[PDB]
């Protein structure tokens, strides 16, 4: 089995869809037309999903990126050859890109460690096109409007006021989003060979958090519409493998 | 309620176990003279704990610095004054610290980033002296043998072969033990004004994973003792505070 | 005027051609349906191209981050919508990507300086996906095979021997190419608004420069074939704007 | 004899108090029982004290991290087996430290250079707990309040205005107090496996220069509580030696 | 031929004359003696001149470090042994220097990328003595008045709103004035034991853009004194070669 | 009075000789014609010397760039115009650089701290071209052979074997030798206003201590060969202010 995620290797799929809680794992399974559930093992639940008649992972990373690349390495270790986040975020354009609204995300910031420590710097966080296509032509499929940008990921939620977050910086580069592990799976993929790709449901504004609009309303119907785009894309690109 | 952890403000004691794994905490309950269960949101399982007279929590923190500093900064900012991490760890130090062997640690290696977001790396990750006592005096009323040492706490779990890891460097400047956790733990605890520290037990040695040396055995007794020494050293560090 | 491109503001088009060596606008602009030669100050020689009903300028940007930063800089304030690098590049992996392959570019490496006194390092220099995505499309049109993948962009050319070149580190990181602008281009372009690509002809590998092996041949019909996809897509990318 | 302490190797005792001012070597061997002078070169002053039955060399550092460095690593490489450092420090909470109190320090801000060029920047400058242990144990025996913290040990006793100093940063960080020596033992200690602490007399407070508050006035009966401190400490510490 | 120049080796000279803009080599050569055009390939223009009974190259670099880095590899390569660089900057100190004003500079500030490639930041720019040396004793020589200080060399010429630019704390830190090539140079032939300097033209100044003091006059007649100054040091100078 | 050198402020001279030992204080004083006692507190030695008709100061600054910046920084404040440092330094060119030589250094690599917490990395540590040509024409009078070259100004004199010293790369890139404080001079100089230089003889070769090839060993006549150049040159220099 799998160090972590225990996981029989023979069980990993050419596609696979990550998500940060494990609760969420239960909650995608279901709309799937059928599953199996595999392991739990810490935070990480593993589930074969059945979908438009293709087969593939959902698996839960935890929250923040030095955990996530734990999974993330052992899925591309193991035969993974595409693997979706599908998350929530923060908006950083609060006049645009409003709660419950959905971004399809090509490329992130690197405010993390890991990936620091498996390549310079000056190397770029981004996902694949194809990947990014696929996500994208599925929401115009379902007429789901959706928003594409960049996300930074950072590993501080709760910032301090001894040295200031770079998020206002960020938000007037144009990037759209704040999240917690885009840039570790991108990171990792490009490493490794395998394709990535993300999409995200915005969940309140850290520059409005003084005024209560945190990430604690996941609009249902948007949730219900952005899992919907994952899980047709999962199938999609799972097609070609099969 | 607390943002993340979902536990109520009220319900945060002054002393707080900390571990990894979510299963831990309802392995580590059932030893206690009486527990109530509180919470399980994510990765972050939540439980009041009593023993020997006293009340603390036993809470989860996932797997890795950026999770585990969303659990420790809700600690902080409501209420906790104490925080004590046990968790696993492997050795630096393969001729002298063996499996199973117990490390209670002072001062750690920052490999981390949520730290650097809030603090400057010249800044030392270090316990609290006091804690640090404390766990060291119940392990000799035990009788239990204990190392003492520094941790490198590394978001990098798997290396690869680009960037050298840092772990031979760290091992030479005399480091004990490699963990995911415990620097973020002590920064966030200096700059919030908690005391800190963290108890260890060694699975493994990274320098001889390539021989199967895995962190996949957790010798049961010592397990045991470190838990004993860990509920020990909460409940006297929490009759200051009741 | 601009500044140093001393083109008119009014002879500014949404969409813009860059290449580095101003005589290759001049071979350029012979292959289009027609052309208005504009200004010609330094390095930068500027042109209007009509191609298949579309006006686009072509302009010189010369060798290397700092020179190209003036001309995409002044393109980007004064009404530049998409902007499309063609150049040439040094293979890191000479397996599979052999001289004259043309690469279609998403992203880069940012070994350059001028894009970090704009931005953090750990922002993303990502290539616009719709004209990627239009490149890749022209290429499929007229039957032009093409790789895709990540351009290391250095500001070093020529390396010495006391501090490595990260080129090998770059390309056991699965980078295709290496040039010397992209990575400026596309940091400037997320920053200003403007969509940004680039494709690129290869020309010896940089591991085999002491076998002979430079960058001193242009694979003339490969050449060719890259200008003609560049000059489809600009004129493609011209027809949403028009 | 040593290189530049001009001592023989046959003179090093297992413990070593040092200090930073050659003069006030010569101010604490009064104290003892007895002293007998062994060197006196550039800085580094060194005697070998007798107090309490126990025998252990005092030393000059001088001024900086640099220069101490020297000091410091002879002594190492030479048999020292603990060195505590008692010395003179600014205050970082001039609230509730004033001139004239006493800090018993732990752990230190690498604001050096030497530190880094011996090993990364994210190694933390701790002291050993014994030592720690000792001093503040000898401070409770003789009833002499102290205060326990961090110190931030800085390259730079006169800030200029272009490039802010840190100490500010750091306050609200919860440091203690401001010299300029302790993380470079600190670290080298480490490093070469021998035990380090250190005692500090406040003498003014740097954020409030403006207002006359210098490094000029050690309060005479504070400083010789310190010094007491400092010399039973020491040879409590030697007794497991002998 | 050399790679990029295209000039052949045997036509280096001892001494080269080195400046930004192709079209100020052939307005040098025209005061000259005499001159022999020998190569123009991309933004590299290569002039024989012929002054003052020496004979030296006149070869422009184009606008900025990365590119002009390939210039001066080359000529470092293949016989250069002096390389003087006449440019243009921009004042740093606009209450002293003025437009038109000549400077004549020691040493440089590494605000590029390429000399950082080739060796640590913590190595000086500096020009050699006697090109310096010879360089103000032409200048006194015409009884042409001049500064002397250090130059910011910055691969950023338009600054954008996020990260501040450094100009400010440069000139605070009396830094005279900012150019985009000479710590390259500088760098460079410190590395490959070329002795090299800098005489430069203000024309505007950065803190007064705003206000329309721009880069966009070169004083006549203070132009053609410094190019008296340039290449009557450049004679001089061949003549211990000759 | 000065806070830390304990000279009072009428007595600084606008030239200041520096050297780190105080005892060498002491042996220059009694070549100069006379000479009067001015303070001695910590290792700041400090003698107003009377030399070929003209007065300076002669201060000692301590080993270290920490201990050195208290001493400079107090001096620029107080009214020095010129400052040279007159040291011993370190071979890095063995087969060139012999012990005994002597070096007039015009320029530092800034292996220091307290440079960087002053002025960005980027900024060069470069001596002033007067002083310089001012020492190298008294080298001249009096028939003394000199070699000239950067210096490695490093905070480390005793290495460890985990991060390897950047001697070996110094020297590969043509710095001439290595010691402890003209680049921390150089760079308060700069910011000072302060015109500063450097002249130093070779003790030894760190890339043959193995072999015993120490800074033990001041070859007497060239080292007062060096003496009577600074002092020389300081007279010269001090004769513009008198
Ligand atoms: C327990 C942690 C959770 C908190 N937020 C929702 C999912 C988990 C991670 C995080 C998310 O990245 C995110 C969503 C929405 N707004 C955010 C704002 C800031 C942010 O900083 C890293 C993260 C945000
Ligand atoms: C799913 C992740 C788990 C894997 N190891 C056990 C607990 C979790 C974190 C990690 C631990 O930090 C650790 C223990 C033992 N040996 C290790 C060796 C390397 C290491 O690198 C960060 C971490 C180690
Ligand atoms: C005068 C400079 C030219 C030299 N090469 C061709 C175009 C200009 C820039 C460069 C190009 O980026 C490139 C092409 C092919 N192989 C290369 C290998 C290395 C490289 O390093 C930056 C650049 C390469
Ligand atoms: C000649 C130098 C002396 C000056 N101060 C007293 C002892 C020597 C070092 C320094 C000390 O670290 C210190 C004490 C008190 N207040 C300080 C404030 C700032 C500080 O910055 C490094 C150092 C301080
Ligand atoms: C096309 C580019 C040109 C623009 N300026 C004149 C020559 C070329 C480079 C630059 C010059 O370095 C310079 C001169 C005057 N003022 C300047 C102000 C700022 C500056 O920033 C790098 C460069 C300046
Ligand atoms: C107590 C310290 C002394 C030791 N050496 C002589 C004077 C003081 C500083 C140092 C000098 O910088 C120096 C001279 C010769 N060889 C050296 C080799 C290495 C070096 O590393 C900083 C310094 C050297």
């Amino acid at each position: 089995l799998l160090r972590h995620l225990k996981i029989s290797k023979e069980q990993i799929t050419p596609v696979v869809l990550v998500v940060g809680d494990p609760g969420r794992v239960d909650k995608i399974k279901v709309v799937c037309d059928s599953y199996v559930d595999l392991a739990y093992n810490r935070e990480y639940k593993s589930v074969e999903c059945h979908y438009k008649g293709q087969k593939f992972l959902c698996v839960s990373h935890g929250v923040g990126s030095a955990g996530c690349a734990v999974c993330f390495e052992e899925l591309c270790q193991n035969g993974a050859k595409v693997i979706i986040r599908a998350g929530s975020c923060g908006s950083l354009q609060p006049d645009l890109i409003k709660r419950g609204d959905i971004c399809i995300c090509n490329a992130a910031v690197r405010e993390d460690r890991v990936s620091h420590l498996l390549i310079h710097g000056d190397f770029p966080a981004v996902g694949d096109f194809d990947v990014y296509d696929t996500l994208n032509k599925c929401a115009q499929e379902l007429n789901v409007p959706v928003f594409n940008g960049i996300s930074v990921s950072s590993d501080m939620y709760y910032p301090n006021k001894i040295i200031p977050s770079r998020l206002e910086d960020y938000s007037k580069a144009n990037a759209a989003v704040v999240e917690m592990e885009l840039a570790t799976l991108m990171v990792i993929g490009t490493l490794r060979k395998v394709k990535t790709g993300g999409i995200l449901i915005v969940d309140g504004c850290p520059f409005k958090w003084d005024e209560g609009d945190f990430d604690n309303n996941l609009v249902p119907h948007q949730l219900e519409n952005m899992i919907k785009i994952a899980l047709g894309a999962c199938a999609k690109l799972a097609t070609k493998y099969a």
